């Protein structure tokens, strides 16, 4: 859709992932702005791109510039949304369709293996996702598994054609030790969600009104009883969710 143009931000983004290991897996791969550099790490790459035309051309441009039918990048006509990511370790990067933003990263983040995430999005969504001025509901949602960068802002003149905002690079890594354990993600999601939408003037009147906490708990975690669920670590949610499941 918005196809990355500003060779600076090619290279931003190929330092980022040159700093991982193992194999990588491009979405919104276009015509190779990404791709073809990512090649010149000489790592196992899948890169995906939706329209099938536009796909058969990245094919032959991978092809030329590889070392050969001998040494080789997979081009994948498909959606994002319905490839299947492999089990085993990998990085993937993407320029992702800011209509699809929110639909892409639940699918990461959701699914396995991957590692680390370098991800192009709106500004808006990434300055969110990153907690910059306070973490928001869904990144809350998923902090005891992920932990989320904001790497660098975006112009929207990087691309051609312009986007009507401005975007982020965002960075994703998912947790060796997760805080929560998977299987009790929906109870912590949901106490995430019941917390940011509970009623009261801060943290202490929001526990009190809801249907799970001792009077001493909150200043016991460093809490400030007038704090903004904004405000709390993953590691203060980790210990909410312990205390009420």
């Amino acid at each position: 859709q918005n196809f990355l143009s500003d060779r600076r931000v090619i290279a931003d983004i190929v330092e980022i992932v040159s700093r991982t290991n193992g194999p990588i897996i491009e979405i919104g791969a276009g015509d190779g702005a990404l791709t073809i550099p990512l090649q010149r790490l000489a790592r196992p790459l899948t890169a995906v791109e939706v329209d099938a035309r536009r796909a058969r051309r990245l094919a032959q441009r991978t092809a030329r510039s590889a070392p050969g039918p001998a040494s080789p990048t997979e081009v994948v006509a498909a959606d994002f949304l319905r490839y299947p990511l492999p089990r085993s370790p990998h990085v993937v990067v993407g320029n992702l369709p800011f209509h699809l933003t929110t639909a892409i990263l639940r699918r990461l983040l959701h699914g396995p293996g991957w590692t680390t995430a370098v991800l192009l999005m709106q500004w808006e969504v990434a300055r969110r996702r990153a907690a910059v001025g306070g973490a928001t509901m869904m990144t809350a949602q998923w902090w005891p598994w992920f932990e989320f960068g904001l790497a660098r802002k975006v112009s929207a003149a990087s691309f051609t054609p312009r986007p009507a905002v401005d975007a982020g690079l965002l960075t994703i890594t998912r947790r060796s030790r997760p805080l929560v354990d998977v299987a009790d993600r929906a109870r912590y999601q949901a106490l995430v969600h019941r917390v940011f939408t509970g009623r009261g003037h801060g943290m202490a009147q929001i526990l009190q009104r809801l249907p799970t906490v001792p009077r001493t708990w909150l200043r016991a975690n460093g809490i400030a009883p007038n704090s903004l669920p904004r405000q709390l670590s993953a590691a203060q949610w980790a210990a909410l969710f312990e205390q009420t499941r």
